[PDB]
């Protein structure tokens, strides 16, 4: 098919658009570079092994956007593009509803110019709000994210649910991603945050690189088996598959397709840390520090839904995400070249 | 004090213009008049007794609504802009997202850029959702509305609280308006909808006035006295006078200062019939139809906090709503001249 990835270039896309490439699919790749840069692509079509056609721009110009979809003639659209730093977006709240609501506003209108009727979005564990009841299931009802990022997410779910009543012949698949870790097997891509990692698995990389002193583990008094956070940790390559099924068997299928994606259990920090020091080769240094701010203490998906209706699961495992990321911090200590 | 009245043409905000001069605070207004005509303009300086300086433009519109805001050193400003047809809302929903949500989202940028930190914002009861506790309390955690208008509306409540958290200097407005009715005593000013009314007070003054048969009274099993949905009225003009409190005693003073602006007291569909028949002399004619989608049987405001912080209260009745309304009606049966 013909796929148009916003934020192709990130994390999550580039890795994306690998698979989509592999499984033969036309892939345009939608990114302002805000949050990586040029050096991926051909990372990207290497990887793949064909050529992704890359725009440079912004979700946030429609005439833009409007004029890619139809030049392209594009079939759907996978949407990773917006930003997503938790504490930024609590510091900076305008950015993150400029670039996540009104972004995909901005997208999904130049869709309805065009004629495009197929998406899929980014979403995130975090619409759950504050669930006591885990695993997290597609049938619970949202809750209340507390960060102006969560916020976000939940809104344009919202948004993309009542865009699909007005226009019922629409196919949108509601992805809610639990915690992406993990590399390309290569070696040769992965996460590549600047500045101070926000999450577990690249700041771990950090210290273990060198880079960095201390993990501080954010509370040990949590009531888990070990005291840390637990989550549901998920590689991005299994990520990336479930994108690609996600895109071929809901394409054309009408309504709001929901479906978390997870490894469906849960790994403290003191589990993640454990991987990292084994895949690494040396003990992996830490502390304990008081708890983060708006910090849940376990949740991890229930992925049933998911297997049965796309027939998809993860295939990797915690040690394989620890491996992966450590192969490509050490083959690339200075990430994507400028 | 300067003051930007977004939307200060239509039917709110015209109202709200005239107290302002009264008050002989320098007006400014922007609205795109989509919903409204220029011929209001000299009607609100008439009444107001001051030239207030009118600007046609979009709220979407970030570059003007900065420029207006320096042009014109705004030191508030009052946000009544926006589309607010519910069932047109389930219809186009994109359009009011992109009108309420960007809309204001666009504004309050350039109010950062311009240094403007006092807003005031149209609300609504929608917000509080499907709320089994009556009257409403501002203490009441939100819910959630059951139309893209009204999530329009509790988006942007969250969009301005979380601002406010990140800008603390920010002094905001989030007033939560009842059923607004009524016009001003004149009957030179009211509310003008072009087409069929949505609400009730519109659609029995044009059954009175003789362009439409019969008023449908939707629902008559409703678990209420009289079995008629009940709300909370309350005038356009005591309306207009709780913005210009709220506006002068609020002004500088940090936080999100949230108020439920309605009388207080909860009237029936028939109650409302009955006042208008009175007001216009003959029997208002009516049918009991089926049950509006989405309707609430009933619910009105719980108003001690502004009574309480403001020293506001309404001191208009419902009789004179209706009177007021169709002394409007019958002497501009056309409404606002073309
Ligand atoms: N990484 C996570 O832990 C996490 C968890 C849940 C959800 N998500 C969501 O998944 C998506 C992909 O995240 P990621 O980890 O790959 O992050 P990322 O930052 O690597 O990818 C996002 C990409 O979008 C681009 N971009 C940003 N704003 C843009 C705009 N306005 N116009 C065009 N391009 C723009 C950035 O330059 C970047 O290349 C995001 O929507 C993120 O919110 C990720
Ligand atoms: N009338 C009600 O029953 C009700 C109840 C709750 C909330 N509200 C809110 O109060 C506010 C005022 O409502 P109203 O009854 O006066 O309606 P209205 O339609 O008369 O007033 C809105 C005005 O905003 C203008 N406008 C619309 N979109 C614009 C845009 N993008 N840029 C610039 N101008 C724009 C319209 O032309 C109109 O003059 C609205 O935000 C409405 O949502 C009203
Ligand atoms: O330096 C660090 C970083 C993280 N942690 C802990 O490690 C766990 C994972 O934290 P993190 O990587 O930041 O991710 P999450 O907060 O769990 O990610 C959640 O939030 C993301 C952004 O909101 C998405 O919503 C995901 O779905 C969601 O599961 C938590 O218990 C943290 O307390 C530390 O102890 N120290
Ligand atoms: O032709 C009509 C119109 C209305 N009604 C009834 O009259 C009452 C009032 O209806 P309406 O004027 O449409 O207003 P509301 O739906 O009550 O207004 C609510 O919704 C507005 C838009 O959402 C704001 O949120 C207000 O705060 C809020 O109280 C309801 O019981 C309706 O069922 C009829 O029976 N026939
Ligand atoms: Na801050
Ligand atoms: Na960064
Ligand atoms: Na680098
Ligand atoms: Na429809
Ligand atoms: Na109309
Ligand atoms: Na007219």
């Amino acid at each position: 098919m013909r796929v148009l990835v916003t934020g192709g270039s990130g994390y999550i896309g580039s890795h994306t658009c690998v698979q989509l490439l592999q499984n033969g699919h036309d892939v345009i790749i939608l990114d302002n570079l805000c949050n990586s840069k040029r050096s991926v692509l051909p990372v990207i079509e290497r990887l793949g092994g064909k050529h992704p056609t890359f725009v440079e721009g912004d979700i946030r110009n429609e005439a833009l956007m409007t004029e890619i979809l139809h030049d392209h003639a594009i079939d759907t659209v996978i949407h990773f593009a917006g930003l997503k730093a938790v504490g930024e977006s609590v510091q900076k709240p305008l950015e993150y509803y400029d670039n996540n609501v009104n972004g995909t506003l901005r997208l999904i209108s130049a869709m309805r110019a065009a004629n495009v009727k197929n998406f899929i979005f980014s979403s995130a564990a975090t619409v759950y709000g504050d669930n006591p009841k885990i695993p997290y299931v597609e049938s619970f009802p949202t809750g209340t994210p507390q960060s102006p990022f969560g916020k976000s997410k939940l809104m344009v779910e919202q948004i993309l649910t009542d865009l699909q009543k007005a226009q019922p012949d629409w196919s949108i698949a509601l992805l809610r991603y639990f915690n992406p870790v993990g590399a390309h097997p290569s070696g040769d891509m992965g996460e590549d945050p600047q500045g101070i990692p926000n999450n577990l698995m690249p700041y771990i990389a950090q210290v273990a690189v060198g880079r960095r002193d201390s993990l501080a583990i954010f509370g040990n008094d949590y009531p888990t088996e070990d005291g840390t956070g637990v989550r549901d940790y998920i590689h991005v390559m299994d990520l990336a598959d479930g994108h690609v099924v996600a895109m071929e068997k809901l394409a054309n299928k009408p309504g709001v397709h929901i479906y978390n994606l997870g490894a469906g259990v849960g790994n403290s920090v003191l589990d993640v840390v454990n991987a990292f020091s084994k895949a690494c080769g040396k003990p992996v240094n830490y502390h304990f520090a008081p708890r983060r701010e708006g910090d849940l203490p376990a949740y991890w998906a229930d992925a049933s839904k998911a297997d049965r209706e796309l027939n998809w699961r993860v295939t990797r495992t915690l040690d394989e995400m620890a491996q992966d990321t450590w192969h490509w911090q050490s083959r690339h200590p200075q990430g994507y070249p400028d």
